[PDB]
């Protein structure tokens, strides 16, 4: 029961990022991701009309962009947010979630015994497919020359706002109530669909 | 202060390749290990312990016609798989890797013993586990899942319905059937691993 729970913790609590040739891997909840170092480049450059299309983030000096890591770690609370709109557990869900979001500690902490005491192959296998569902809803989404309904999905905490956007450029993401936002590659998810 | 970094990530790496975690659920076990789930049936066995006493029975006669064969649970049938899977990978890999001598390790472990946690104590291997060395070793596992996946089942002109991986020490036989695969051990311990546990990942 120990080792059960120490195993999920394992995957479920630690957020591994290394470096590659090619950007970046991370490994989170059992789950590898191949983020492209392409990025930084042409959002700060840009800071290709996609510009118009988002003046708050480009033309705007209170605007911060991160890291593709950045993007992905968003990205994976926002599926984690999308399932909790779905009781005991909802609250671990929320504090992981929540650790994803707003920090950038690669092993979450607070508050270890409660939450582990809900850990289960169960569901971490829950937590796992719904995170494939929410990127292949992402997937289903169409780049819109202009901003229209359907190219985007926006999430919102008590806290934060997500919105990610389906672009030629990839998955532009951005957490507002100030904003901050980055570019991830379509390549990261491209292994699951 | 508190482990670096890389501390972390090799206890993570540590963790999965070292725990073969088993649950029960409705239809079978799920397993996980390597941060992979499978989907076992626990079905199966009555069909090869009633063989076990056709053209399947004369096919397999060193596991159906002989009193000192032993049928397996299907758990251990995913356990040879993947070890036979890893000494697939270690073969094509040099002694001069860290990779090869946890390979073998792992491989031995889930090929002979039945215990969930591997009580690695080498400080040795575990200093050398990394998040390159898992998603090679999940990579690996895949790709010989999609080796056994495209085998024939057992028919009249020989197509190919089987693979066969030799260690010093053992031989693993994994056979495609109508009822999925066939695995076997000699140095003979034998079960049957029914398909849907391998159909997420075709």
């Amino acid at each position: 029961k120990d080792m059960e729970k120490g195993v999920i913790f394992s995957d479920l609590c630690n957020f591994l990022i290394t470096q590659t040739l090619q950007g970046w891997k991370v490994y989170w909840a059992g789950i590898e991701f191949d983020v492209s170092q392409k990025g930084m480049a042409l959002l700060t450059r840009l800071k290709a009309m996609t510009r118009n299309l988002f003046p708050h983030l480009f033309q705007n000096p209170n605007s911060v962009i991160q890291s593709p890591i950045w993007a992905l770690r968003v990205i994976l609370a926002a599926g984690l947010q999308d399932q909790l709109l779905d009781e005991p557990l909802t609250g671990a869900l929320g504090l992981i979630s929540d650790w994803l979001l707003t920090t950038t500690s690669t092993h979450f902490n607070l508050r270890t015994r409660s939450v582990k005491d809900q850990l289960s192959l169960r569901m971490l296998s829950l937590i796992r497919s719904n995170i494939l569902q929410f990127i292949n809803k992402l997937d289903a989404l169409h780049v819109v020359n202009y901003n229209g309904l359907l190219s985007s999905i926006e999430i919102g905490t008590s806290t934060h706002t997500i919105i990610i956007t389906r672009t030629n450029m990839g998955f532009l993401v951005e957490v507002q109530e100030p904003v901050k936002f980055s570019l991830l590659h379509e390549s990261a998810f491209k292994p699951f669909t």
